[PDB]
């Protein structure tokens, strides 16, 4: 696809803080997964989140687009800028307990 990705060698992540599991899942016990589009920033941010996919439902959707709202990119080069670019992400969200 004519589009970038985190993994890209232009860049470097900053900080990369993972989502929040909902407690209210896990207390009743839901795995899940979640799959986004979203534009990586010139500031290095991340911006216009948007879903692809989402199971069992929204639950986990609403706590990936707040937690990579805090997310942050720098340039490979010091002297350079970041280019803005479209990327996707595939979440898995499974309990840390044998079933």
């Amino acid at each position: 696809s004519h589009m970038g990705s985190l993994n890209d060698s232009d860049i470097k992540p900053l900080r990369m803080d993972p989502p929040v599991y909902p407690r209210m899942a896990q207390a009743r016990g839901i795995e899940g997964r979640v799959k986004v589009l979203f534009t990586i920033t010139s500031d290095g941010r991340i911006d216009d989140i948007q879903v692809l996919e989402s199971v069992p439902s929204r639950m986990f959707d609403r706590e990936v687009r707040q937690a990579m709202a805090k997310w942050r990119f720098e340039p490979r080069v010091s002297g350079g800028k970041i280019v803005a670019r479209q990327a996707t992400k595939m979440f898995f969200f499974k309990i840390e307990k044998r079933r």
